[PDB]
């Protein structure tokens, strides 16, 4: 397709887990820069834990260097980062390999302690906030993407309570918002739902904000009269936000652009 970006599969157990090696995974990537690809989504259901299966170890962080010593310049983003497993080699890797973009996608489904536990999570969230502002500290535009669970059985307004202090320290750059389903009302979960959305709005826009002006690496995806329209390395496709810049440029190409105005989690900019 015309598309500049593609997703890898780096394994698709779990059924029983199973990851492909990192010769052949290598091997599928170079064929995709040889046809134009300028992005490289690894994805599985968890991909840190890709490599236990395989070299009875997280080979997460030897597959990126492998991928990364390939020649061109392309963008290596890495989704579905199990807080659990986000080991130090891992964070480690993904923040020293020039190519892998400093995006962060770990969905920590909530922030209290007790729910975290209910909900079979092993890290607390003292842990969770020392990993996420390890990076923060290591990489400060390092984006931090999660999903949070509101409406747990046995959610409290202490448990509630904890979490927006929680979502409040940390500053997620993006953060989704779901409502638990299959001992707590659904009534106070909505409420809680647009409360957690309605801070977070406040904390997005701030995040966003530090990046006005700024210049960023654009990847052209598509063209809409004088506007271009694509990705800054902080957006994944689809599930992200999208960049409009006004400029000359043909898809698949990396241009630089400086962000004037964000609304909605979108971006304008002009070529620079």
């Amino acid at each position: 397709e015309e598309r500049p970006y593609a997703y890898v599969k780096i394994s698709d157990g779990c059924g029983s887990l199973r990851s492909r090696s990192i010769e052949d995974i290598t091997r599928e990537v170079e064929d995709l820069l040889k046809e134009g690809k300028k992005e490289i989504i690894l994805v599985a259901q968890d991909t840190t834990s890709y490599g236990i299966d395989l070299y009875r170890k997280q080979a997460l962080p030897d597959l990126l260097r492998r991928l990364n010593s390939l020649n061109g310049e392309f963008w290596i983003r890495v989704m579905y980062l199990h807080p659990d497993h986000l080991t130090e080699e891992i964070i480690s890797a993904m923040l020293e390999l020039d190519k892998v973009v400093k995006y962060f996608d770990v969905p920590v489904q909530h922030g209290s302690d007790k729910i975290l536990k209910l909900m079979g999570r092993t890290k607390s969230s003292e842990e969770l906030k020392k990993m996420l502002s390890s990076i923060r500290e290591r990489f400060p535009d390092a984006v931090l993407r999660t999903s949070i669970i509101v409406g747990f059985p046995g959610e409290t307004e202490e448990d509630f309570e904890e979490l927006k202090q929680f979502v409040e320290e940390i500053q997620f750059d993006k953060l989704g918002a779901f409502v638990y389903s299959d001992k707590v009302d659904p009534e106070m979960a909505k409420r809680r739902q647009e409360e957690l959305l309605l801070l977070q709005a406040e904390i997005s826009n701030s995040r966003l904000d530090r990046f006005v002006g700024k210049k960023l690496k654009f990847l052209v995806e598509g063209k809409e009269g004088k506007f271009l329209v694509g990705r800054t390395w902080t957006e994944a496709p689809e599930v992200d936000g999208v960049v409009f810049v006004r400029g000359k440029g043909k898809i698949g190409d990396f241009l630089e652009v400086v962000i004037k105005e964000h609304d909605e989690y979108d971006m304008w900019g002009s070529v620079i």
